[PDB]
């Protein structure tokens, strides 16, 4: 009986196996956008993605990873409200059943169809590991996606998920561009937060953009119709795999601009 989206293995059973889930700094939150502060303090945000060297598409049963090469400082995030060097290693979505959810982050509580993660880890722990064992080891650059217009960055992604349709299932996917992935502006809100799955650890900085990307509704579709199951297995598709928002309690969301 492992953790998952379903209505006996969801978000609201996770506290049990992980009591962390009810903590102080736990994520997704909602953006309310007329209480987020412009915070001066916040340098120019910085990301450096010309050197990213994707590697393996992974369908973990919960969501698919595009995994990085991070044995060199390649793909960084920098800047904003971070301190030091942060490394991509990896980049994955929440989505949902229909074009009105799928979003784990709201803004004013509205929900997005779906929402990308990109995940780094501060370069002075020496590795993933080690990060996750910091209040300041992770950095989640979040970027919200509407159904519009199709962004041909990510045709490519699409494309290979139906060679990893089930749980456990991965395949090269070498030299893709998370550049294409990026919207026109940079402005950001940022605060202290979570992992949004178990084990929802309390190590990440999260800086999600205000600009949303445009994916058409074939390329969500697609999402869609991956599997939360393995294969051989009774299907059931992996929609809605989304964390809703959790109490903002002790904390400010900064935001980038004015
Ligand atoms: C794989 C992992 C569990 C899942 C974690 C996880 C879960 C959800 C997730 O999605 S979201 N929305 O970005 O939060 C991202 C990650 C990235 C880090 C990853 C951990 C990376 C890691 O070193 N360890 C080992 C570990 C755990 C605790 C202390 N030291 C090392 C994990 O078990
Ligand atoms: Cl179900
Ligand atoms: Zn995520």
């Amino acid at each position: 009986h492992h953790w998952g989206y379903g209505k006996h293995n969801g978000p609201e059973h996770w506290h049990k196996d992980f009591p962390i889930a009810k903590g102080e700094r736990q994520s997704p939150v909602d953006i309310d956008t007329h209480t987020a502060k412009y915070d001066p303090s916040l340098k120019p945000l910085s990301v450096s993605y010309d050197q990213a060297t994707s590697l393996r598409i992974l369908n973990n049963g919960h969501a698919f990873n595009v995994e990085f090469d991070d044995s060199q400082d390649k793909a960084v995030l920098k800047g904003g409200p971070l301190d030091g060097t942060y490394r991509l290693i990896q980049f994955h979505f929440h989505w949902g059943s229909l074009d009105g959810q799928g979003s784990e982050h709201t803004v004013d509580k509205k929900k997005y169809a779906a929402e990308l993660h990109l995940v780094h880890w501060n370069t002075k722990y020496g590795d993933f590991g080690k990060a996750v064992q910091q209040p300041d080891g992770l950095a989640v650059l979040g970027i919200f996606l509407k159904v519009g217009s199709a962004k041909p960055g990510l045709q490519k992604v699409v494309d290979v998920l139906d060679s990893i349709k089930t749980k456990g299932k991965s395949a090269d996917f070498t030299n893709f561009d998370p550049r294409g992935l990026l919207p026109e502006s940079l402005d950001y809100w940022t605060y202290p937060g979570s992992l949004t799955t178990p084990p929802l650890l309390e190590c990440v900085t999260w800086i999600v953009l205000k600009e949303p990307i445009s994916v058409s509704s074939e390329q969500v579709l697609k999402f869609r119709k991956l599997n939360f199951n393995g294969e051989g297995e009774p299907e059931e598709l992996m929609v809605d795999n989304w964390r809703p928002a959790q109490p903002l309690k002790n904390r400010q969301i900064k935001a980038s601009f004015k």
